[PDB]
């Protein structure tokens, strides 16, 4: 690729996020046969059923709603071997420095409250660790454990949870294990200490000992060491910043850009990355990012940016 809009989970082989390629098919009779009326242009379109409409060229078919999905792309895969799309995840390509280390790096995650904050994927790795260990995920009835955005903006939990994947499967899976933890401790329990076990203990409350029976392990509740007797031994500015939509320096690539064939400057107008040249007699059907004619690799690649 020369460029990914699109990141997904791929669950087998690479068991690891990876840049996606986009799909459409018929939503009726499932051929890659769709004509779009006009191209995706944000994650509504793509991810919203039968919010897309055309014309299937199946010549049978009266089919008119499109139906999207993704792909890994890191190797071959079959026709419909098919991966969720991590939709938070941005290609950062206007160097937004991220909310909590302010270092511009790329791919970034853009949490969904009002100011659309930026982070970049090592932090929100480190971010999700921090809050497991300090018991700082959130409950929502309707989803589990999850988190804000890091600022603590209202409105703005993960919803999608494939994106809690990203950890990798140590981290993902003392996320997956949260909720039963959480449920002990808020019935007055307490976590085994040791590493590797953890289990959910329910000991008589006034109990100091506390042995694990898992790992047989008797500690101290107090101080979580072996058991004994007796006494135990965002920035300001960064937030402002570090936002999707907020106003930017220009980068080498312009805004503005001549028509690959006639050369006239042309404005781009949303998200999709298939441009019409308004000249009469150019009429030009191009990719605004690779200036070529347009074409399914790039629809495959980035068919829309955010
Ligand atoms: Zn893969
Ligand atoms: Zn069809
Ligand atoms: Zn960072
Ligand atoms: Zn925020
Ligand atoms: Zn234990
Ligand atoms: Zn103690
Ligand atoms: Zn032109
Ligand atoms: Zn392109």
């Amino acid at each position: 690729s020369i460029y990914n809009s699109f990141y997904v989970y791929c669950k087998g082989p690479c068991q690891r996020v990876q840049p996606g390629k986009l799909r459409v098919q018929c939503s009726t009779c499932r051929q890659a046969t769709l004509t779009l009326t006009q191209g995706p242009s944000c994650w509504d379109d793509v991810l919203i059923p039968n919010r897309m409409s055309g014309e299937c060229q199946s010549p049978h078919c009266p089919g008119t709603s499109a139906e999207f999905f993704f792909k890994c792309g890191a190797h071959p895969t079959s026709d419909k071997e098919t991966s969720v799309a991590l939709h938070l995840i941005a290609t950062n390509s206007r160097n937004i420095t991220c909310i909590t280390c302010t270092d511009v790096r790329s791919p970034v995650l853009v949490f969904q409250c009002n100011s659309r904050h930026v982070i970049c994927l090592d932090c929100f790795h480190l971010y999700c660790v921090t809050r497991l260990n300090d018991r700082q995920f959130v409950h929502d009835p309707q989803l589990g454990y999850s988190l804000p955005c890091v600022a603590g903006c209202p409105n703005s939990l993960i919803k999608e949870l494939h994106h809690f994947r990203i950890l990798g499967e140590e981290q993902y899976n003392r996320y997956q294990q949260y909720g039963a933890e959480e449920c002990v401790l808020q019935m007055g329990g307490v976590l085994c200490p040791r590493p590797g076990c953890g289990a959910g203990l329910l000991p008589e409350p006034d109990q100091r000992k506390v042995t694990c029976e898992g790992c047989g392990f008797a500690f101290c509740r107090e101080c979580k060491e072996a058991y004994h007797e007796g006494e135990c031994s965002v920035d300001e500015r960064a937030a402002e910043q570090a936002r999707w939509e907020a106003a930017s320096k220009e980068t080498i690539k312009k805004t503005t850009k001549p028509c690959p064939r006639c050369h006239v400057p042309v404005e781009k107008n949303g998200g999709c990355m298939h441009m019409k040249c308004p000249q009469p007699q150019c009429r030009l059907e191009w990719c605004w990012n690779c200036g070529c004619e347009w074409n399914r690799v790039c629809m495959g690649d980035h068919w829309f940016d955010v």
